[PDB]
């Protein structure tokens, strides 16, 4: 049966998501992840890559990720990639665009149970630039969401 809602417990974030998300610009170019709420050590630079039809391919912990997503019809602005690895696995993981000018960055929800019961979910600052930091941009948005001290990652 088709999955039609994001995972229980995940945030759909009803009223805290742009108006006028186009797909069109976001899953085109190259998107560095720079900095997330939470973070694991030691850190990284994933550079994720867009193609046609929200394929992406990632530098992931251990090896390439490959991901191919759909809308997900009970939560608008949510999408769910079916994820492989080069190591065999495969996962689901959600995603919501929160916030982006397209050009320079994005900022992203992403949620998933990933074999657990309970999900693990994210803020996470995307940048065109593997050297993008925080825009002046998101300042009253980041705060609105407590989101004061993102962790910067591995990129520069
Ligand atoms: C343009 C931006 C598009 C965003 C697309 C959104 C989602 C699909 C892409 C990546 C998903 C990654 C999920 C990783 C799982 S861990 C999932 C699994 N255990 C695994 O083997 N992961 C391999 C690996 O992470 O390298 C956890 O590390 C996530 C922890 C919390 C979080 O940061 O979301």
């Amino acid at each position: 049966a088709e999955v039609t809602s994001i995972p229980t417990g995940c945030n759909a974030l009803s009223g805290k998501i742009m108006s006028g998300f186009d797909a069109n610009r976001f899953f085109t170019g190259d998107w560095y992840l720079t900095h997330s709420r939470d973070s694991e050590v030691p850190v990284r630079c994933e550079k994720y890559q867009t193609g046609s039809n929200l394929q992406l391919n990632f530098n992931g912990k251990n090896g390439d990720v490959k991901c191919s997503g759909s809308t997900v019809s009970g939560n608008q602005g949510f999408y769910s990639f079916q994820c492989t690895t080069t190591s065999g696995g495969s996962f689901t993981s959600y995603m919501a665009v929160v916030e982006t000018d397209y050009a320079n960055y994005a900022l992203l929800y992403r949620c998933g149970l990933y074999g657990s019961t309970t999900p693990k979910d994210n803020f996470l600052l995307f940048n065109r630039q593997s050297s993008g930091e925080i825009p002046a941009g998101l300042s009253t948005k980041l705060n609105q969401l407590e989101l004061t001290s993102l962790n910067k990652l591995g990129c520069s």
